[PDB]
């Protein structure tokens, strides 16, 4: 684990991650689809060897040795504001799984369902809360990769605000 566990933000691709792990925002077909997905193809192609899986869920593939976990929520053009709830959150609790499986210090993480699959609307409230509620209890570092500033400015209140 790391010796003070913490969160931090940074505006930047998360394909140029300083993390022993990266946590993809896959779709369930592992292909190689676009934004975060599409970086993360483009960095680490060999970890898209059977790396589909369903909504909720996370499946690791070793890129080498470094780790890509494909971490799959819900497109909420799809799912029911209730449901897509549901995925979302268990997506992140799969990732705390195969965060503390791996045994690393630290992880990379995008916020799941933000982008294309966000059903045009504004979740980096909801997104992050799941975050937080599945990775509290790890000891890993965790390092969120975001792209807006506007976004860098929310997250990294909401991290300090919790101190
Ligand atoms: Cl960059
Ligand atoms: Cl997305
Ligand atoms: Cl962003």
């Amino acid at each position: 684990g790391a010796m003070a566990p913490s969160y931090r933000v940074k505006r930047m691709d998360i394909a140029k991650n300083d993390e022993e792990c990266v946590v993809n925002a896959a779709n369930p077909r592992g292909l190689p689809g676009d934004g975060v997905c599409k970086a993360v193809y483009k960095k680490w192609p060999e970890s898209f060897k059977n790396s589909a899986t369903p909504v909720g869920t996370a499946k690791t593939v070793m890129c080498g040795t470094y780790p890509v976990i494909h971490a799959v929520g819900p497109n909420f053009s799809n799912y029911t504001e209730s449901e897509g709830d549901r995925e979302l959150a268990a997506a992140y609790r799969e990732v705390a799984k195969e965060v503390t499986r791996l045994g690393v210090n630290s992880v990379a993480i995008p916020l799941l369902s933000t982008g294309v699959y966000s059903g045009g609307k504004d979740r980096l409230t909801q997104s992050l809360n799941h975050l937080f509620t599945a990775m509290d209890s790890t000891d890993a570092d965790v390092v969120i990769y975001c792209r807006d500033k506007e976004w860098e400015k929310k997250i990294s209140e909401a991290i300090q605000m919790r101190t």
